[PDB]
């Protein structure tokens, strides 16, 4: 029927409706740290989130998205492997039913408790919808979440989750600063990939940060209380909304460090 993360509509079934699922540049992948090539030509990342304008938080049925105003160069990503400016449109997470799983990318087969994705689109294309028709249309910054100490900057998000429990619900969510979700270091791995959920479009340049952020058990716990289902429907907890690692194929992962 329509795609999800269950037994009957899960990742293994996506290819039926979205044949690119078996494409040549699918994401996520396992990052093999000993086979990743250090590239000294890689420039440092430039994250300018000082002028970020968050607007709303939404449960879309597969995750919760925090949305930002992208009508101007307010919160952008540039540098690293990118050419041009990329504006932040939204961020969301992928998590598991247990602490031992939840991330999409893996590092030497290690899975984290969750993974944050800050989605950006290439301003040369004018809008999001056109950027997804290009091979260099999007840039996604991926950050790993491990369970440990609480992340202060994540608390405002955790707290509004009750008001967007079910699919389709949304809440006003202004003045949220995403600078609070970045680790100390900006060292990364980069490779050409795709969106990790349908439509699985191969428009992404992935930037995966080496350093994870810590969140408390209680913070991850509140994520696990969301619902995939709409209000008034039988309850299905939003957990395991992650896609397994795909074959690297004809690709090379580059490292900005050694
Ligand atoms: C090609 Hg997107
Ligand atoms: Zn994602």
């Amino acid at each position: 029927h329509h795609w999800g993360y269950g037994k009957h509509n899960g990742p293994e079934h996506w290819h039926k409706d979205f044949p690119i699922a078996k494409g040549e540049r699918q994401s996520p992948v396992d990052i093999d740290t000993h086979t990743a090539k250090y590239d000294p030509s890689l420039k440092p990342l430039s994250v300018s989130y000082d002028q970020a304008t968050s607007l709303r938080i939404l449960n879309n049925g597969h995750a919760f998205n925090v949305e930002f105003d992208d009508s101007q160069d307010k919160a952008v990503l540039k540098g690293g492997p990118l050419d041009g400016t990329y504006r932040l449109i939204q961020f969301h997470f992928h998590w598991g039913s247990l602490d031992g799983q939840g991330s999409e990318h893996t590092v030497d087969k290690k899975k984290y408790a969750a993974e944050l994705h800050l989605v950006h689109w290439n301003t040369k294309y004018g809008d999001f919808g056109k950027a997804v028709q290009q091979p260099d249309g999007l840039a996604v910054l991926g950050i790993f979440l491990k369970v440990g100490s609480a992340k202060p900057g994540l608390q405002k998000v955790v707290d509004v989750l009750d008001s967007i429990k079910t699919k389709g619900k949304s809440a006003d969510f202004t003045n949220f600063d995403p600078r609070g979700l970045l680790p100390e270091s900006l060292d990364y791995w980069t490779y050409p990939g795709s969106l990790t959920h349908p439509p699985l479009l191969e428009c992404v340049t992935w930037i995966v940060l080496k350093e994870p952020i810590s969140v408390s058990s209680e913070q991850v716990l509140k994520f696990r209380k969301l619902n995939f289902n709409g209000e008034g429907e039988p309850e299905e907890l939003m957990v395991d909304n992650w896609r397994p690692a795909q074959p690297l194929k004809n690709r090379q992962i580059k490292a900005s460090f050694k």
